[PDB]
């Protein structure tokens, strides 16, 4: 019973990921990655903002609240 997260790239892109606010994010990071691939948003520089702040793979999805209503910044060094 999952719930359904919201990213959004540079404003150009905006989707959502199942996934759920247990996982470490690094899940996500797959799942994202696997819409876009390795070019767009691959997991190693796959950073998300949450309320300005930022979040890796390690950190846990409910550590920022990253709800559906909500929705997090997929950004990625380039």
């Amino acid at each position: 019973m999952a719930v359904t997260i919201t990213l959004k790239t540079l404003q150009q892109q905006t989707f959502k990921i199942r996934m759920e606010p247990d996982e470490t994010v690094k899940v996500l990071k797959e799942k994202i990655e696997a819409e876009k691939g390795r070019d767009a948003f691959p997991v190693a520089g796959q950073k998300l903002i949450y309320a300005g702040k930022i979040l890796s793979d390690d950190v846990p999805i409910r550590d920022y609240r990253i709800d559906e209503k909500n929705f997090v910044v997929v950004m990625v060094t380039k």
